[PDB]
DNA sequence: AAAGATATCTT
DNA sequence: AAAGATATCTT
């Protein structure tokens, strides 16, 4: 499948290469800082050619957002079937020590999942899968080409997984003012395996479509999956 | 001085990719998210070089949502610290200049050292003009750059601050909306840093609230006449 | 505009 | 946890 091939190619590339700096055309190399804003940019850039290669191998077109502030990082589709599009989005978080619990912010809950054309490259309904490539890294002068192995890398270990967004979605927000879905707070294994909390993608969608932006508003409705299932039991009242 | 040396070093000092230790190069994306990361990484060695030359220790933040990107100080003068923060935008200008509800209202909020320890707050602002999914080999000249040209300036934060917010839910100060030249020259709107700070320390978050207080510099000045009521 | 998206972190 | 910072762009 595209999905096993992509997984395999990402896992592989991640093991065979370590990014250590940005290079100028004149050949000066600048090292990397160890902030997730640097590492998410790097990981996104490192992934693009792999997605592209595996996509070509299966006849999919890859499109990236033309405008900024649009989901997804990559839309793949076969020209023959334009309405069965796949959304791939890259997410990153850090760990201080391998094997700690991690969590991701999984995108806004008030944009495309509530309004089919808000902040998304194609209408939401044209997508049949939303995959998350998640990167987890353990956080840890200019140089010349002759020094590539000498530059200190700003991370100790990097792990990557591909999983469906609904599968790893949690029931608490990942951010307040920017209203993001929070993922499960779990070990890396759990993301790989897909040990989430929702039973279907329909349940995930109904929960985040009806989630209220503040706890004073949520106090009356639901604040987690068990209160949501009770709320549903009783007739959404 | 440190400031003229840094400005000279920045003007004096073109990135086309990230490189792996194995020598494969991955090209650069087009979003400002990519380029803000690149211009910060580009400036760190410059800043550190100049700083060293003038006897200043440079410190980056440990926590990821703290200001500033670089704190510079002589260990002999620790309440004469300098804040340098890198800001980026594109042209096919205005900058967002940081929150107005964190350290300017609360001395230790989201800042590496207490706000009172800093004697200057410089902005290095990069402006790039907007214009591959293959990897390259150490082919550098064949790699497409995602930008057509880049300009940089160093200026004091108060001189280029505007009077309209630069963002809504993340409550940022907006700069003057001006030509590159005006930022270089420092053709701002506030009379002093004292006025810049009092305007932003009392700026209300929404238009509702603002409509009974002030929305721009003329209205703030009239609010001062009124007795800050 | 002014308001709210894009992504992730900190307490 | 919930809420609000970090940076910048879009409508
Ligand atoms: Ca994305
Ligand atoms: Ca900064």
């Amino acid at each position: 499948s595209l999905r096993s091939d992509l997984i395999n190619a990402l896992y592989d590339e991640n093991q065979k290469y370590d990014v250590c700096g940005i290079i100028s055309a004149e050949g000066k190399i600048y090292p990397l800082g160890s902030d997730t804003k640097v590492l998410s940019t790097i990981f996104e850039l490192f992934s693009r050619p792999i997605i592209n290669k595996i996509a070509e191998k299966h006849g999919y077109i890859v499109e990236e957002p033309k405008q900024q502030n649009h989901y997804p990082d990559f839309t793949l589709y076969k020209p023959s079937e334009p309405n069965k599009k796949i959304a791939i989005d890259i997410k990153t978080t850090y760990t201080n020590k391998e094997n700690e619990k991690i969590k991701f912010t999984l995108g806004g809950y008030t944009s495309f999942i509530r309004n089919n054309t808000k902040n998304i490259v194609y209408p939401f309904d044209q997508y049949i899968a939303h995959w998350i490539i998640g990167y987890v890294y353990t956080r840890v002068k200019t140089y010349n080409i002759n020094e590539l192995n000498e530059i200190p890398k700003p991370y100790k270990g990097v792990k990557v997984f591909l999983q469906d967004k609904w599968v790893i979605a949690g029931d608490l927000a990942g951010s307040g003012n920017t209203t993001n879905i929070g993922s499960i707070h779990a070990h890396y294994k759990d993301f790989v395996e897909g040990k989430g909390i929702f039973d279907s993608e329909d349940e995930f969608l109904d929960y985040w479509r009806n989630y209220e932006r503040t706890s004073q508003l949520r106090n009356d409705k639901y604040n987690n999956i068990s209160e949501y299932r009770n709320w549903i039991y009783r007739g959404r009242k």
